[PDB]
């Protein structure tokens, strides 16, 4: 019996790595995927095998992020509860691609992830993976081991060799999100230099900065007139929007088990993104279209958020979405301060900013009012 | 005849006025309305009457105002086309709506106003008049006088007696709008200095301030433990978050008539309600409640923007609107600094938060049953896919 | 320890009732609800009692049922995936709220029902039992034993000494719902026969028959000017209905456990509703109020289905759906043949139709203008394009 | 100058082809589209040659309107206001289309129809027009001419020379209409006998008439196993409906101009269609597409019966409907007996439905899971509530 564990190189997954040993006597093939978190991937992979692993994998997935998942999700101008981004939602879809793509050429018949059974993670990486495959096995351990507490856990990796290390963390791209620990009190603002990808705005430039964005086709593929490719192009909105303080928001979000939880993210470059994509939405976009588009968004938001990315109503929503962005092309112009974005201007080739006169007005408002006036009349 | 005019007291509505009398061959009874325009009422009254009207009405309506307008919007939490709180939007209903009060008490027959045939205010206040008595006269002098230019205009005060003076402004206890000139070219920055209600955040101070927003079933009550009335309220924190610069908004809107237009405004109590409304709402609100509620914002605000306030598709959200915010009772804390307004904490006597559910209702196997059923038919597609 | 057991009287709940003593040693309190079964419950009751409950309990629930869950629906116009009216889904969350009542009154930690695991009933008792009292207990034999087969539990029944005897029907005052066994097969049209409270539309009357419905408040409240309560208004309109053979759909579900499943339903009285309803609303309703309720009735009729009835986000909804329904007062004429129903007519005491509004409130310059600013921004677009 | 005249052959756009010469005194080209009206198109063609057009042209246009307008439509499930098929709505777009192409050949700078300034047909003429060519000069003689009256029309018509002959109608492939006179009144009902596409429901068969349709990626490609080009299969659903008395709703609507209106159609072929549809989506559609798709019909709907077929929005919500109905491949079965149509079978090469998930990927106590997870936050709100 083989599986594919999605291993990042932590304790957990290490622990993970050595649980499903011994508990299935199984050989286990290690996968760490590259989606930006910040970290050599490489060394989690060289982890893996002294842990444990028959076989360790490790790819640089950052382009097939922003391109595959991030973009097609900007374009539906995806945004949960009035606030969240998606950062870490999107990404879970990706690694489990990869996980039962490696099952199938490992002739694996399981995979495995550390995602606990209280979190949304879990649910992404399974409804993906059975989406795709089936008959896959799934092995989450935080659902299927006792054990009672850290301590117990700290005292297995320990005996197994495994080196041991306020908040949980998780890092791509897209942005870095924070929760748990101190977080978990919603009256508590989070505690100072908890940020890594954005500047604090107490810090940011004195002198604000202007960034220019074009868009062809409801995709970015241009910063400051440089062409940039999808993951380049976030890279460099994240060193832009990072440097002051931009994309900050903290939050108690609905998790899609049923509780509350407190949750607080940096989206420095998607944060521009989101600004720049309606700005020359404002110029190329049709009023009803428009109107139509931002009442199903939300609807969009929840699917990424619970994980239904490779389910067909998010499919037939995004034939949707992709239609009316193929119109978004265009430049937009911000403005950034000390950890605001300010759209200053925007221009696009084929704009719909500017016949009749004042006469038809009158004629315009005469007929939509007949029916209120009808119901007046009634009411006597 | 008697017709009963929505007076601003500037030069157009002055100018509307006199044109009115000779072009109608009647008295004209002139209505001024304080929203917080940061003028004195009493003068626009008293220059009603040099200018020639028959009877001159100024009244005090902040408190209506907020308290039945703005409100009862917030509550909806509409924002049109993604930034735009409807400062404007909201405040002509309102001024309609006494129009036509006034028309009844003093036997007028008509009324008018001074918007222009191109914009949306005419909509919001002919639909509002209409909707509230149905054989009201309308006059829009904009789409019936005969006057050529900005030059004839002139001329015609000055023969008149009525005293004559890079973009057009409405302001309101809401926010202040910028509109038109330099403002129509959507690749030019608004010009430095235009801003009047908040202060540049390049100027604001390098301190932050905390400040605690109460709401007491759907609408905000006090402020930083202070008790105030809905004008009070909305007036401090217009102070509060216009010394910070919070919210600016620049914006091309496609207007009810059917053209686009580049506007500015700066909402700066209405943002930091806006942020503060949805603070207390994430620990009262249930999640399926919340997402459905979402999903109805942008209809309700579409209607606000076009002018159907008086009209039933907007009542009849409103129920749905104000069931949903009656649950809405906490306290907001946000972080002003400058420009932006950061939420940092809030609590509510019945928050649904537990935090005993996510520290380390059911147990981890739960939701791997709750992973299968939910997966179902996704694995059912995958198979017939083969 | 207690137990509140939902018992129908039939073979399989007598199974759980001894099942249940059996494998939890509990006191059992065997509940059944008239709903319109067609059944005398106070037989239940009794047959409960010998089959070992330690106390039964039989009420008459056709009032409650059509009153505060038949009628709150339909005010809705609520209809699962194009034409399923809800029959058995409204249903449920009334027994279950009777369940946890009684379990309080008896002092039972716990409740148990006879649904199977891979249906809806399940979902709605458990979820309307969780969302009343969170603390209780729920126990459904279906998930629990060991039973392989029809067989197993004949002959279990028997041991027992319990009384035994194409498909699985549901049947109460809204209508008569049949699944399972020969219509697993989407392919095959259910038997002759099948049907119940309808007659087969081939041995319907020569004659159409007219039937007049009036609502007054968004509820039906007369018969061919007969004022009736609820039960007895839908009990009469099943009667008319039936003998025409009225109410019959045919279709494969989606349940909310995540696969499809052929069901066929009958419901006479309520399709007549449904359309008379409709009629009345006509004259009634407004026209954008009426879209926007439109667009939400799915959603409504979807949380009714999965078992959402006592959940925050349909009580909002309802909220919505009651204001607007408020307005519907009114008398709808309809003529039944044959398996169909048919609106003729319909008539309002504040009907906003308007003869001289189509004979042959505006002149046709007006609509001259209504179409230029509606096509304005199809015209620039166009433009564009060039 | 020259005009384009939609020209009906009827007695009105006789007499505004007349009114045409006259008063703009311009060479008129007439233009009648066959569309399945049932009326000989060439009639038409030569009475306009014979009423002073300089040019009249007829097209057989029932094959593009089939593929290109209903089938895009039925695709979206579009029903206005709970069951009008839009037999006429979708017509319009079609004819103004080539009025405006016709019009570009001819280097005609004007286009006309007779739709009157009371109605929606004006609106779906002219929408479509600007839309395509937004410089295009229309002229609608109803809302220019003096005439009051048809005594006054009907002399002109004399007088010029125009042959001179209870409600009105429209015809075409997909239904007729019927509006006006003595359908004015909502609590009429229709007059025996008014009825021409469907036999009378009271006349029809005793012995019911099972019908097949086959769907291939979202359209209708055969009936009863005989493959039909769109038009062909129309016309064969609308003959077999037809003697069956199926398709007939009578409405109470809301006109996009405001006000309410009574009218009476027949669409059999249409209505087979519809439920045909449902069924083999019932097998080939997923649950979470089906339910969002039913909830953006009605909206799609409302667009077409408004005018905006030629419209960004209606193309975007197009897109979505496309990409669901390409999955609708399969065959429905249905019985067709006296008004009704009853589905009583379906099947699909790729159905979703699986006997064996239903039948006594599925373990019974997931679903335990499943519903502990539904029912948290329910349980914490309950407890909240203490
Ligand atoms: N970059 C990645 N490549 C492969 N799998 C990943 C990656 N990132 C996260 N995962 C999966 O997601 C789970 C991480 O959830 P997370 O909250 O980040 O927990 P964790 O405590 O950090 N794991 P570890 O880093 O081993 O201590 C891991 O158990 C993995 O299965
Ligand atoms: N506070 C108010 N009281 C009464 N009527 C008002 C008030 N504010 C605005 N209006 C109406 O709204 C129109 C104003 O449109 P707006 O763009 O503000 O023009 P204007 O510049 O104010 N007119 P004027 O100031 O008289 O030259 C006026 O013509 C009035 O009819
Ligand atoms: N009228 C009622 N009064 C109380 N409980 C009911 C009633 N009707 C249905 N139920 C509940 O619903 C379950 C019925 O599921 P269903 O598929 O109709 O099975 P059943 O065949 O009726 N059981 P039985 O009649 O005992 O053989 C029962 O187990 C009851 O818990
Ligand atoms: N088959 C067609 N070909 C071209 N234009 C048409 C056609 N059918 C209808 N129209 C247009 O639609 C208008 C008809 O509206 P309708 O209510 O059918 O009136 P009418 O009584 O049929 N006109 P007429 O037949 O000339 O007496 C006409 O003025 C035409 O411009
Ligand atoms: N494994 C993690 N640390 N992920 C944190 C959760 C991210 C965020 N709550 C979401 O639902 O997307
Ligand atoms: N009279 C005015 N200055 N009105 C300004 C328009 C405000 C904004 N464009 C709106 O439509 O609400
Ligand atoms: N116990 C029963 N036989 N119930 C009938 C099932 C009814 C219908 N399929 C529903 O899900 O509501
Ligand atoms: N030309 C006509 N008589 N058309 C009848 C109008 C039909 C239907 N009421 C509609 O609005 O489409």
């Amino acid at each position: 019996m083989k599986i594919v564990l999605a291993y990042s190189g932590g304790l957990d997954t290490s622990i993970i790595l050595k649980w499903l040993k011994e508990t299935y006597r199984a050989e286990v093939i290690a996968f760490t995927a590259d989606i930006g978190q910040g970290e050599e991937v490489e060394e989690a992979r060289e982890k893996a095998l002294r842990t444990g692993a028959s076989k360790a994998i490790a790819l640089d997935l950052k382009e097939e992020f922003v391109r595959d998942f991030v973009f097609p999700m900007m374009r539906a101008g995806a945004v949960y509860e009035g606030y969240y981004l998606l950062g870490t939602s999107i990404a879970r879809p990706l690694i489990a691609k990869h996980l039962v793509r490696i099952a199938e050429e490992e002739g694996a018949e399981a995979i495995a992830h550390g995602a606990t059974g209280k979190g949304n993670d879990q649910v992404r990486f399974e409804l993906t993976a059975y989406a795709l495959k089936p008959d896959i096995k799934v092995i989450a351990p935080w659902r299927e081991w006792s054990f009672q507490g850290r301590k117990e856990m700290i005292a297995y990796a320990e005996a197994h060799g495994i080196p041991v290390p306020p908040y949980s963390m998780d890092a791509n791209l897209l942005h870095i999100s924070y929760e748990g620990g101190v977080l978990e009190d919603p009256w508590a603002e989070p505690p100072k230099g908890m940020f890594r990808m954005t500047q604090d705005p107490e810090e940011a430039p004195d002198a604000p900065e202007y960034v220019e964005v074009e868009f062809f086709e409801g995709d970015p593929v241009a910063v400051n007139g440089e062409r940039l490719s999808p993951a380049a192009l976030l890279q460099r909105l994240n060193e832009i929007g990072g440097r002051h303080g931009v994309g900050r928001v903290d939050i108690v979000e609905n998790r899609f088990v049923g509780m509350k939880s407190r949750g607080v993210y940096e989206t420095p470059g998607g944060t521009i993104l989101y600004h720049a994509r309606r700005a020359v939405e404002s110029l190329t976009l049709d009023r009803e279209v428009l109107h139509q588009r931002d009442m199903l968004s939300p609807k969009y938001a929840e699917l990424v958020y619970y994980g239904f990315w490779y389910a067909p109503e998010r499919e037939a929503l995004q034939a949707y979405f992709d239609h009316v962005a193929r119109s978004v092309t265009g430049v937009a112009r911000l403005k950034l301060y000390k950890g605001n974005v300010y759209v200053v201007g925007r221009k696009a080739p084929k704009s719909l900013y500017r016949g009749y006169d004042q006469k038809d007005a009158e004629g315009f408002i005469k007929i939509q009012a007949l029916r209120l006036r009808v119901r007046a009349l009634v009411e006597r």
